[PDB]
């Protein structure tokens, strides 16, 4: 068995992305094929910000409610999916999981991963929100309604005197995945006949980060909390080429 290994890092200024991809090639004269684990790493920035003002009555925070790193094949290609990890949905804080020589971790604080539907030729990873306590008041969710106070995901104060735009909760206060954003750590195995005659690939990888919009306003007496969910999607994609004789993946 021979192990050729490598990284590869792009930066997305746009989106605010930094996408790392540790590859690694595993030809085992035993195994029916050869193998290329793609760990995918990196982080997306959460980007909780305050984005509108109206007033001192109203304002509008854009905060992240999904993370989300695909794999793609192109369609007439002759390697395939053959295993990925996480296998299913995680419900817990933290991901730990070994391989056999990787140790796959990440946190998700308030967050849960789902496994999109594999095919032979794509896979993906959301990690959505779920719940949130806000200073012990907990926990709320997208769904969180009062017919008072609305929404009250975000809100910092019931009644306070300040500026809407001064009543959103501190991004410190929440999940890191909020402000400092979500750094992935999933694996992709894939599998190419030798004997194929194009020993060469093209595959996609797509980073993904779907903000919402939740919204302060003044009903005269208090505050009340609205959120729209995935208003705004920012997506990154790149395209490597993998030399299975070479045993090299580009960018």
């Amino acid at each position: 068995t021979t192990v050729k290994t490598g990284d590869l890092v792009t930066y997305d200024k746009e989106n605010g992305m930094a996408k790392k991809v540790f590859y690694s090639f595993i030809d085992d004269k035993n195994h029916n094929k050869k193998l290329l684990v793609i760990r995918t790493k990196g982080t997306i920035a959460g980007q909780y910000r305050v984005y509108s003002e109206e007033g001192a009555n109203k304002s509008g925070l854009a905060w992240p409610s999904a993370f989300k790193v695909q794999l793609q094949l192109p369609d007439n290609e002759v390697a395939q999916i053959s295993d990925y990890y996480p296998r299913n949905s995680i419900d817990t804080k933290e991901y730990m999981s070994t391989l056999t020589g990787h140790t796959l971790k990440y946190v998700q604080p308030d967050f849960k991963t789902i496994l999109e539907s594999p095919t032979d030729k794509k896979v993906g990873w959301k990690v959505i929100f779920n719940n949130m306590v806000n200073q012990n008041w907990g926990p709320y969710d997208r769904d969180s309604w009062n017919p008072v106070y609305g929404n009250q995901l975000f809100m910092k104060t019931r009644n306070g005197s300040m500026k809407a735009a001064d009543n959103f909760l501190d991004p410190n206060k929440a999940s890191s995945l909020l402000s400092s954003g979500f750094s992935p750590d999933f694996a992709t195995v894939i599998t190419m006949d030798r004997k194929a005659s194009k020993q060469q690939t093209n595959i996609d990888v797509i980073y993904e980060r779907v903000r919402d919009d939740y919204q302060l306003h003044w009903t005269s007496t208090n505050w009340k909390g609205t959120n729209t969910k995935d208003k705004w999607t920012d997506r990154s994609s790149e395209r490597y080429k993998i030399d299975w004789e070479k045993e090299e993946m580009t960018n």
